[PDB]
C-alpha cells in the first residue's frame, strides 16, 4: 500500500488526491480537487501556507522540496496526526505543479 | 493538469499508480507497482526505457523533463494509444523519483 500523494497547481489548489490520501484525509479526491491545500493541516501552518508557497516562488529556495519534513496534518474529521512529508516540483503545460508525498507515521 | 498520474523511482520501478493511470493502461496499482515503468509502453522504447532514465541521471539534460512529448502508450491488453507525456524530477529521501502525467490522445 503507498503512501497518501497530492498534487497541486501554483497557487495550492488541489488537483489530484490518490487513493490513499482519500483515505488518510478522509475527503474525496472530488471533495479535495478544487480546495487550498491547507485545509490539510492545523494553525498555524493553515493561515500561512499560501505564504509559504508564494515565498518558494519569488525565491526559489526551498524548505522542504526535496528535503523533507515530519509535519502535523489534520483530516476531514478535525482531528490531527504526525505526518512527514516529501515535495516535488513539475512543469505541465507551461505552469508549475508540486506533487507532495504524505507518510502517516501513527 | 492531466487525470493520470505515474510515480517511478531512479530505476523506473513504478511506486505510485493513480486512479486514471489504472483505467488508461488497465493495471491495478496494487499490481502496477513494483513494476517496471517500461511495461507500459511498446518497443522500442520499452527495452531502451532504463538507458534514457540512466542516461538522465548521468546528464541531467532533460529530453522529456520540463518540455513534454507526445509518445505511444500500450495497455495491459497489447493495444496502444497515442498520449501526451509530462515529467519532473524530485527527491525523497535522498533518492530521486520522477512525476509522469499522461493525457490520453486517443
Ligand atoms: C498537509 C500537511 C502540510 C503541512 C503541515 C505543510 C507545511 C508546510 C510548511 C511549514 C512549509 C514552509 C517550510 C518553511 O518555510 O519552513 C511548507 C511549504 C510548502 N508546502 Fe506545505 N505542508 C503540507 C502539505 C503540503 C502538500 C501536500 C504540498 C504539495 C502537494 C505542499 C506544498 C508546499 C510547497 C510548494 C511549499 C513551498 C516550498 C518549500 O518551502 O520548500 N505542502 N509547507
Ligand atoms: C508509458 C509511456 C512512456 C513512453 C513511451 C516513454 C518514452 C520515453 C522517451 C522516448 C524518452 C526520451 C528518450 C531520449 O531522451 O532519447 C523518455 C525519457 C524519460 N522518461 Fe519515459 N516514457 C513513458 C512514460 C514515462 C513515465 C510515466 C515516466 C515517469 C513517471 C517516465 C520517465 C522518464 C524519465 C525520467 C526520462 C528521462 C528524462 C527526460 O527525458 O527528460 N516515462 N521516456
Ligand atoms: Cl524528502
Amino acid at each position: 500500500i503507498p503512501d497518501a500523494m497530492i498534487v497541486i497547481d501554483g497557487h495550492g489548489i488541489i488537483q489530484l488526491f490518490s487513493t490513499a490520501a482519500e483515505r488518510l484525509f478522509g475527503w474525496s479526491e472530488l471533495e479535495a480537487i478544487g480546495q487550498n491545500v491547507n485545509i490539510l493541516m492545523p494553525e498555524p501552518d493553515r493561515s500561512r501556507h499560501d505564504s509559504y508557497i508564494s515565498r518558494y516562488r519569488t525565491t526559489s529556495d526551498p524548505h522542504i522540496i526535496g528535503i523533507g519534513r515530519i509535519v502535523t496534518g489534520k483530516r476531514r474529521d478535525g482531528t490531527t496526526f504526525p505526518m512527514h512529508l516529501s515535495i516535488g516540483e513539475m512543469q505541465s503545460g507551461g505552469e508549475p505543479y508540486f506533487t507532495g508525498f504524505v507518510r502517516d507515521l501513527t
